[PDB]
C-alpha cells in the first residue's frame, strides 16, 4: 500500500505511478460519478491494487488537469499550491526541493541528488577559480566540454542525464583542477584549459589501467 | 556583473536580491502596452534594479507569476502549463526538478543545508554489493575501508579521530575528503567489474591501486612532495 505525501493529503498510488481516483475525487471535491467524469474531461478509464483488489485509477498529469479544469473549493487549493510552488522553484526555495526529494519512493533517486549537488558544488568553486585567474568568454562551456568528454567518453542540463557515479567522477575532476590551477597560479583560458585536460586524461587512462583483466 | 535567472529554456536577467527585469517579463506574457500603463490596471510595485545596464523596471517573481495566471495571452498560457508540469512532477519527487531549484539558489550554506538533510552517494554501498557478487566476505569489507583510509587520511581510522577529536569519523571529514573517499569507492566498483576481479586477495589489491592512484593525482595538483 504505497502512497504519496503531498503535505498534510496523502493519496494512495499503484506501483507504475496512477493515484486512487475515489480518494482523488473527494480531493477535488468531485461528486459526479467517475464514469461520467471520465467521459467529461477525456480520461482512460483503468483499474490498479491499491489493497481493496481492483480500483480506477488517475495519473497524475491528468489529476492536475481535473483540478484546473474544475471550480470547486478543492480544485481552487490545487491550482494555489501549483502557482505558490512555480513561485518559489523560480526563487530557488531549498525547503520545496527537500520536500520534492522525500516524496520520491526510492531512496536512490536522493542518493542521485547527492552527487548531483557535489557536481555543481565542484562546477562553482572551479568557475569561481577560473574567474580570479583570468578565464573570460568561452572558457566556462570548453572546461564542461573537456569534464563531459571524458566521464560520458565521447553542461549543467547534461549533468541531468548522468548517473551518479559519472557525477562522482565529475565532481573530482573539478575539484582537481580547481586545486591544480589554486597551486599552479596558472592564468588566461590556454593555461587553465590544458591544465584542465591533463587532469581529465590523467583520471581516464587510470580508470582504463585499473579496468584491464588480469 | 549581469545574473540571468535559469528556468527550463528561459532566461530571465534578474536582480541580486531576485526581482525580474520588467521588459523581458513583458514579452514572456505577451505584454503589449507600457511597463507604466501595467503598473496602474494591475497595481503591481513600481521597482527598480541595475540588471547591468543602469536602472531599469523590475516585477518580483510572485507578482510574474500572479500576472501569468491573471493574462489570457498564448505566452502567459505557456507559463500556466509550467506551472501544471512542475506540480505533477513536484507530486511524483521528481528529483531533477529538486536539482534545478536548488541550482537556482546561490547561497552556498543552502547547498549545504540541503545537502545535508539527503542521504549519502551510495557509492560505499555499490562498492560492498559488488565485492560480495565477484565472490568476497570477511573483514574484506573492514580492509577496503583501511585501504581507503590509510591513502586520503595519512593514517589509521582511529588515528584520525583522536588528532581531531571526533567520535565517529565522517564528523571529522572535509567536503574534499569524502569526495575523494566517494570517487576510490565508485573507481574500484567498476575496475572490479571490467577486470573481472574475483576473490578477496584480488579485490584488495585492486582497490590500493585505485585509492594509491587517488593519492597521487591529489598530491600532484598540490605538488606536495610526500616522504613515504
Amino acid at each position: 500500500p504505497l502512497t504519496l505525501n503531498f503535505g498534510s493529503v496523502r493519496l494512495p498510488v499503484s506501483a507504475d505511478g496512477l493515484l486512487h481516483a475515489p480518494t482523488a475525487q473527494q480531493q477535488l471535491g468531485l461528486t459526479q460519478s467517475w464514469e461520467a467524469a471520465l467521459v467529461e474531461h477525456g480520461l482512460p478509464e483503468t483499474y490498479r491494487d491499491f489493497g481493496a483488489g481492483p480500483e480506477a485509477a488517475v495519473s497524475v498529469p491528468d489529476f492536475v488537469a481535473l483540478a484546473f479544469a474544475l471550480d470547486t473549493p478543492e480544485a481552487r487549493r490545487w491550482q494555489k499550491r501549483a502557482r505558490e510552488l512555480l513561485a518559489r522553484a523560480m526563487q530557488g526555495d531549498v525547503r520545496v526541493a527537500a520536500q520534492i526529494a522525500e516524496r520520491n519512493p526510492e531512496p536512490d533517486a536522493r542518493r542521485w541528488l547527492a552527487a548531483r549537488l557535489e557536481s555543481t558544488g565542484a562546477r562553482r568553486e572551479l568557475l569561481a577559480t577560473v574567474a580570479r585567474h583570468g578565464g573570460e568568454g568561452r572558457v566556462y562551456g570548453q572546461l564542461g566540454s573537456i569534464s563531459n568528454r571524458t566521464v560520458l567518453g565521447k553542461v549543467k542540463a547534461t549533468r541531468d542525464g548522468l548517473t551518479s557515479a559519472e557525477l562522482l567522477r565529475l565532481a573530482y575532476i573539478d575539484t582537481v583542477t580547481a586545486r591544480a590551477i589554486q597551486e599552479s597560479e596558472a592564468r588566461g583560458n590556454a593555461a587553465i584549459l590544458t591544465l584542465h585536460e591533463q587532469v581529465a586524461r590523467s583520471e581516464r587512462q587510470s580508470w582504463e589501467r585499473a579496468g584491464q583483466v588480469q
